[PDB]
DNA sequence: ACCGCTGCAAGGAATAGGATACTTGCGGGCTATATGGCGGCGAATACCC
């Protein structure tokens, strides 16, 4: 289990850094205001959403 | 009971990379000052009576 808290102030390469290593990890991002890219990436069925509003 | 040594602090530069805004390089898409040709003719001045 990976937990990438605040992901918008990472960048791509830090997120799959750690991906790569350990292919089949379940990351769990949690943030507030996600960057554009991974937010139309969520949107768009890639990744699971979960809106806390 | 003096002294050279060791060790525990002090003193910070250069990059990665996500930001934020500057700086410009450009390309398409616009606006805006002579000196080697005559011949003929009719009309417009000049003039000196």
């Amino acid at each position: 289990l990976l937990i990438v808290d605040e992901e918008h102030r990472f960048g791509v390469r830090h997120k799959e850094r750690i991906k790569a290593m350990r292919a089949n990890v379940d990351i769990l991002t949690l943030t507030a205001t996600p960057i554009p890219r991974t937010l139309n990436m969520a949107m768009s069925g890639m990744r699971d959403l979960s809106i806390i509003a």
